[PDB]
RNA sequence: GGCCGUGUGCCUUGCGCCGGGAAACCACGCAAGGGAUGGUGUCAAAUUCGGCGAAACCUAAGCGCCCGCCCGGGCGUAUGGCAACGCCGAGCCAAGCUUCGCAGCCAUUGCACUCCGGCUGCGAUGAAGGUGUAGAGACUAGACGGCACCCACCUAAGGCAAACGCUAUGGUGAAGGCAUAGUCCAGGGAGUGGCGA
């Protein structure tokens, strides 16, 4: 079910009805305790909706993330997380 | 209401002729004429403040000329006017179109890094157009207007076709709304008084 380990993580089935300037601040309150994030991409988007793109520091933040926070009910609705399949723009020029 | 004339707008035609266009054919200049100008639905709101320009036409203060000079007059003239109408600067506005948030139904389970799915609904912005521009003015409706679409003709870039060729999203179907069709309210027909020459 879960892919290679990744510094972003891939989150899907979320409430659509939320705003963007809304959600991003959700994120940071209950993973930035996990490990401080970096940048959230978030976006409206047909293709790109009720998916969210967290990015930390370290690996181990979104390895524990991905065990702990499994399954957390986000507005009434099921979260899941896999691990991107590919590597930020400003990740991979540090790399 | 009719007939003639001047001006300005208009189309047809002929001429010129550069500019746009792939072509049809638009745009520009002028002369002459008035034979010809497509259809249904749609939307009715803003309708303000200030500025620039105008032909014929009406008139003759100044000036010029003349009546041999003066007293008088005459003759020309707009730089005075009316006004068909050409327009700027700002504010504002119905529906349709561009974009932008905010709700509402509807689809959607989607891996990004640059925004971005459909609608009906409000609320806003942007472009076109309207208003400003009626006899001082107030209303009402359509259209000769904004919008959508249809019909005829003409072209064929692009797209289609192996091919004679097919096809509008491109042109033609005038202007009049500086009040058009109407209803009151002017003005004149019809008086008195300024200002003016
Ligand atoms: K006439
Ligand atoms: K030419
Ligand atoms: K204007
Ligand atoms: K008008
Ligand atoms: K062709
Ligand atoms: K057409
Ligand atoms: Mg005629
Ligand atoms: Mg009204
Ligand atoms: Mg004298
Ligand atoms: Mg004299
Ligand atoms: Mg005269
Ligand atoms: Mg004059
Ligand atoms: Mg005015
Ligand atoms: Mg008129
Ligand atoms: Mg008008
Ligand atoms: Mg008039
Ligand atoms: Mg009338
Ligand atoms: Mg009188």
């Amino acid at each position: 079910p879960e892919t290679r380990p990744n510094h972003t993580i891939y989150i899907n089935n979320l409430n659509e009805k939320i705003k963007k300037d809304e959600l991003k601040k959700s994120l940071h309150a209950i993973f930035s305790r996990f490990g401080q994030i970096l940048d959230i991409l978030v976006s409206r988007s047909l293709k790109m909706r009720g998916q969210a793109f967290v990015i930390f520091k370290e690996v181990s933040s979104a390895t524990n993330a991905l065990r702990s926070m499994q399954g957390f009910p986000f507005y009434d609705k099921p979260m899941r997380i896999q691990y991107a399949k590919t590597d930020s723009d400003i990740i991979a020029k540090m790399k």
